[PDB]
């Protein structure tokens, strides 16, 4: 049983522990989300098929590591789906040829939110998989571990929906003026989706985000979000209707809005969160998207 990664790196044969660096492409799917499809990342063969037939199983206790360790999901192992972390034995994968074959494994996460995400940095541990190798001629076995590490920066979705970006920055024209906010959402299947804004507001109406610019800021002005002129206050669910596989724009626009007194020259900045919720669902977790709105009041 000899394996290698898609990037050509050999996995130490017969080692009790190995660190395997792999690329992940997480995605929302119906009922569960893909974290990493290892069948496109790990390829294995038998160097001596005439003298031995290799059998490899995934063992109980295989689980996500690091920032994913509190999430439950499933593992698809050679066509069969199991709870992950693993509590059951898996069928054997037979290696009876010198021709490379993908290691038929994909790791999934059970959706818990509407459009939440978990950032995975490159070089971080994503899973600790326990393998057991046997053969067809004697009772010798070998139990070893593959520590799966991320090659790339990725965001693993934790809900039924995903966004065009997790962080969006827009620049308003000089006061007064408006700018569209490019931000869309889609769901693996049709969801009655909504969202709400969060941040710090300056007004009684809870609809003008405070200017938090630290250097030479303006006074008397904040940032207000609109949807075709309609004003969106903070902490107020806005329905998007039914959102399916085709991306739906939130239709948001940033504007300046007065907070009292003269609007004076300087920088304007507001950091606004966007959190998605299903119709009649709880407002769990933090912001799904962070919008940074920059602006400037210029003295005449
Ligand atoms: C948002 O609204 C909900 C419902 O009234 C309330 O429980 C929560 O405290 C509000 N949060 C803020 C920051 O106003």
């Amino acid at each position: 049983f000899a394996c290698k990664t898609a990037s050509g790196t050999a996995i130490p044969i017969g080692a009790a522990s190995a660190n395997v660096y792999v690329n992940l492409a997480p995605a929302v799917n119906v009922g569960q989300n893909l974290v990493v499809d290892l069948s496109t990342q790990i390829f294995c063969h038998n160097d001596y098929p005439e003298t031995i037939t290799d059998y490899v199983t995934l063992q109980r206790g295989s689980a996500y590591g690091g920032v994913l360790s509190s999430f439950s999901g499933t593992v698809k192992y050679s066509g069969s789906s199991y709870p992950f972390p693993t509590t059951s034995e898996t069928p054997r994968v037979v290696y009876n040829s010198r021709t490379d074959k993908p290691w038929p494994v994909a790791l999934y996460l059970t959706p818990v939110s509407s459009a939440g995400g978990v950032a995975i940095k490159a070089g971080s541990l994503i899973a600790v998989l326990i393998l057991r190798q046997t053969n067809n001629y004697n009772s010798d076995d070998f139990q070893f571990v593959w520590n799966i590490y991320a090659n790339n920066d990725v965001v693993v979705p934790t809900g039924g929906c995903d966004v065009s970006a997790r962080d969006v920055t827009v620049t308003l024209p000089d006061y007064p003026g408006s700018v569209p906010i490019p931000l869309t959402v889609y769901c693996a299947k049709s969801q009655n989706l909504g969202y709400y804004l969060s941040g710090t507001t300056a007004d009684a109406g809870n609809s003008i985000f405070t200017n938090t610019a630290s250097f030479s800021p303006a006074q008397g002005v904040g940032v207000q979000l609109t949807r075709q002129g309609t004003i969106i206050p903070a902490n107020n669910t806005v329905s998007l209707g039914a959102v399916g596989t085709s991306a739906v724009s939130l239709g948001l626009t940033a504007n300046y809005a007065r907070t009292g007194g003269q609007v004076t020259a300087g920088n304007v900045q507001s950091i606004i969160g966007v959190t998605f919720v299903y119709q009649g669902g709880s407002s769990g977790g933090g912001a799904d998207v962070t919008i940074t709105v920059n602006g400037k009041v210029v003295a005449k």
